[PDB]
């Protein structure tokens, strides 16, 4: 179980990784889109948690690019963007789930397990 | 693409089925847990939309029962129960997604497509 976290908020990015590592997985944490590509190419993760607001390329663009290149791993978006329209666009672009901030780590964890649970049943 | 809708609010149940039928699928609509079992046994749906508050057995109980009997089809819960704790419990019980009412049909549709998209990629 390898997880990739893409989040530019350093504190949040670190907390997420620790939570996920404590849950029992190997985790890579990227602070922007390009660094996400680095880890993706180094080790294709089983699942990715993706933030939408990033310093350069935004999460939606990253997701579209990845899907267009046959990267099919489950992607759960965790973002401050709350509009239902963005949820629709992001999910339609290839995201598997979409959670808004502020969030409850317990729900994100349960949603990750739902994706992993089915991805490897 | 066969969908099963389990909802005791008749008007809502009918609207959902029409929406889903208009989207291009065959749809069965059940008004309670036991009737859901009827359709499930008649034709195993590719995906089920499940309401939690039902006249007799509640949605959570139905989901647990189905999962315990090897029924593994994707399940998206659509309910008035909003607490994050219920979301965690229901997802942990086997639900694949959880959407609260009131909702935007466009988001539910996008979430159903995400499940179907991966379930049959
Ligand atoms: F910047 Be992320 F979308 F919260
Ligand atoms: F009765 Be359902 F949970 F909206
Ligand atoms: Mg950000
Ligand atoms: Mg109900
Ligand atoms: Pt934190
Ligand atoms: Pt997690
Ligand atoms: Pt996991
Ligand atoms: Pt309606
Ligand atoms: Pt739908
Ligand atoms: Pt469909």
């Amino acid at each position: 179980m390898r997880v990739l976290v893409v989040e530019d908020n350093a504190l949040l990015r670190h907390h997420l990784k620790v939570q996920i590592q404590d849950a029992g997985h190997q985790v890579d944490d990227a602070e922007d889109a390009k660094e996400a590509d680095y880890y993706l190419n180094e080790h294709i993760p089983d699942i990715a948690i993706v933030d939408l607001g990033l310093p350069d390329e935004d999460g939606l663009s990253l997701i579209r690019r990845w899907r267009s290149n046959d990267v099919s791993l489950p992607i759960l978006v965790l973002t401050a963007r709350e509009s239902w329209q963005d949820k629709v666009e992001v999910l339609s672009a290839g995201a598997d789930d979409y959670v808004t901030k502020p969030f409850h780590i317990e729900e994100v964890m349960a949603r990750m397990q739902a994706l992993m649970r089915r991805n490897s049943q």
